[PDB]
């Protein structure tokens, strides 16, 4: 699966207002929050990494609900990035996936910092509206799309950090398929909390 087997596990949890803020290693495929965000690709076609793990996990049916809300919801065009839809998880053990398209490195340096927050913005906004509880992130647009991992977790974690701050959401998680990428998040977190 996503998590190497052998790997370091770990966890770190933090509340803010009466939300909470949880880092762990561990397979987003196998997370039991209302909602997972998929790392996507504008197509909302499966590729590699997290998309494809969340597309064999969910199973055919997730390709063709995304397909048809591509048809429907956007018109036939790629999701933007930065922006959101939802679907069904269909066989996965949490009950919706929110798909977003985090920017490709350097494609458009001087937006890519805020289409990236936007990614984390849009899927918490729509968590709230909706009432969902509970969400699951993966790491968006890091990778060999990559975004720098520690220019990615500052986005992320301020991001995230702030709309806790400023809403009622509920358990926000950070799950991360490599214990390299947790220690980076652990340390950031600390780090950014002590200036709360």
């Amino acid at each position: 699966g996503l998590v190497p087997r052998g790997s370091h596990m770990a966890s770190m949890k933090h509340n803010i207002n009466d939300n909470t803020l949880e880092i762990v290693v561990g397979d987003i495929t196998k997370e039991t929050t209302n909602v997972i965000v998929n790392a996507a690709a504008g197509s909302l076609l499966g590729g590699g990494g997290v998309d494809g793990a969340i597309h064999h996990a969910a199973g055919p049916e997730l390709l063709k609900a995304c397909q048809e809300m591509r048809n429907n919801e956007l018109n036939g065009e790629e999701l933007p990035t930065g922006e959101v839809i939802i679907t069904s998880g269909f066989q996965l053990p949490s009950r919706f996936i929110i798909h977003t398209v985090g920017p490709i490195w350097n494609q458009t340096p001087d937006l890519q910092e805020e289409l990236l927050a936007n990614c984390y913005r849009n899927a918490l906004e729509l968590v709230k509206v909706k009432k969902l509880s509970s969400i699951s992130f993966p790491s968006i647009s890091t990778g060999v799309y990559g975004y720098p991992i520690h220019e990615a977790a500052a986005i992320a974690l301020q991001t995230i950090i702030q709309f806790l701050q400023e809403n009622d959401v509920g358990l926000v998680k950070v799950v991360l398929f490599s214990e390299r990428d947790y220690s980076i998040y652990q340390e950031k977190l600390k780090y950014l909390i002590e200036k709360i």
